């Protein structure tokens, strides 16, 4: 019985569960952000429930507005954050709302990110969310874990981004469909929580239901620290998979021979190695995202840039910390100013002037190296623009030379 299965078993209140089995599980936290909030509320009452189940288990996002204020006020909803905590998923675990062995549901597709914390985390539609708000439970078709056992040491200039991009590259946009992608092995236990978030975030890009990574005391340290800092403290159990569990499509990845890659334009899953496509000129580099937007990413990228002393002219470098906290960390550490001084522009996620700038919008015939999730046509701009995906290191290197690279050159 897998970790996702022990989670769904404890949640449903069953003592055993199989893949394909269908259960009613209790929700630990539910999150709504933009359109889905108003939708969920209206959809919530044309039905007639006047009380949400647990006003402290719902997390909402703010900046028509009126229904949402009045909803949070009419309910007892304690956790509601402004959009200047950052547009990404970072906020939810940052404040300690995601603990191991928990069932987390959210409006956004990439809620799967929180699987990094050893919780079962999924995006759901508006109606499902309305049910959750009403009953604090939801139906789940119990998935199957496909286990990716990653062992070996990451070579220099190689990040979990290259790892997950390679994995996606051999499994295609599908899949990994009705199934949960579970990452493990020594290479996974060695990487940081940030690095794990990078992978779990991109799980659904394989068409996966969610990514999940088993917890260890990096996970514990993170969660406990966040909980004490934000007063979101609450007991949790550490649910981890048994060797008594079986997996559709166990893969084996060895991080030794993984080298810096690219997700080449319009599709995430093609994934050609850096050397092959190297040399093509680029007019923009986008560093930071929900995928790699955290402190370690900024740190390695600015390290690369700094060592070679600045960026190529006639290239637009855009640096976007995943959240306000991450931004403040990078600020306090001098990283933000190093970026600024080298000619990059940094978007302060709490600044509307920063957030509304069109400076990073790709025009026709423009090439961009991005550290984000998605390279499909028209994503960052014109549909006649193309987008390569990379780790912060590879991206930084591209910003240094001003065309497509392999970080070691
Ligand atoms: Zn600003």
């Amino acid at each position: 019985m897998t970790i996702v299965e022990k989670i769904l078993a404890k949640a449903s209140g069953k003592k055993e569960v199989s893949p394909g089995d269908i259960v009613m599980a209790n929700i630990d936290v539910a999150m709504v952000h933009d359109i889905t909030g108003p939708l969920t509320v209206n959809t919530l009452k044309e039905y007639g429930i006047e009380k949400v189940w647990n006003p402290e288990k719902i997390v909402i996002l703010f900046d028509n507005h009126i229904l949402m204020r009045k909803f949070v006020k009419e309910q007892g909803i304690k956790y509601f954050y402004d959009i200047r905590e950052g547009v990404c998923h970072q906020v939810l675990p940052e404040k300690g709302h995601v603990a191991p062995g928990e069932v987390v549901v959210g409006a956004d597709s990439h809620t799967c990110t929180h699987g990094a914390f050893g919780a079962f985390a999924t995006g759901i539609g508006s109606t499902d969310m309305a049910h959750v708000f009403a009953t604090g439970k939801l139906w789940f078709k119990v998935p199957e874990t496909i286990y990716f056992n990653i062992t070996g040491d990451l070579q220099p200039y190689v990040t979990s981004k290259d790892v997950i991009l390679s994995i996606i590259g051999e499994v295609g946009v599908d899949g990994a469909t009705y199934k949960a992608c579970q990452f493990g092995g020594e290479t996974v236990k060695k990487m940081s929580i940030a690095s794990r978030m990078t992978m779990t975030n991109m799980a659904i890009e394989m068409g996966g239901k969610t990514g999940i990574i088993e917890p260890d005391e990096k996970t514990i340290q993170y969660v406990k620290e966040a909980m004490k800092k934000h007063g979101t403290e609450r007991p949790f159990e550490v649910i981890k998979g048994d060797e008594d569990a079986e997996f559709a499509e166990v893969y084996e990845i060895e991080a030794d021979k993984i080298e810096p890659v690219f997700a080449c334009p319009h599709n995430v899953d093609n994934v050609k190695q850096a050397r092959e496509v190297a040399g093509k000129p680029i007019d923009q580099v986008f560093i930071g995202s929900c995928t790699n937007g955290r402190l370690e990413d900024l740190r390695m990228a600015i390290k690369i840039i700094e060592k070679h002393g600045g960026i190529a002219d006639d290239v637009r470098v855009v640096v976007t910390p995943a959240s306000r906290e991450e931004y403040l960390k990078a600020l306090k550490e001098g990283i933000i100013e190093k970026f600024l001084k080298y000619g990059c522009v940094v978007t302060n996620p709490s600044c509307s002037a920063c957030m509304g700038s069109l400076y990073g919008v790709l025009g026709p015939g423009e090439v961009c190296v991005s550290t984000s999730n998605r390279n499909f046509r028209g994503r960052q701009g014109s549909l006649e623009a193309e987008i390569y995906l990379a780790s912060p290191i590879t991206a930084a290197a591209c910003a240094v030379k001003g065309e497509l690279v392999d970080p070691r050159d």
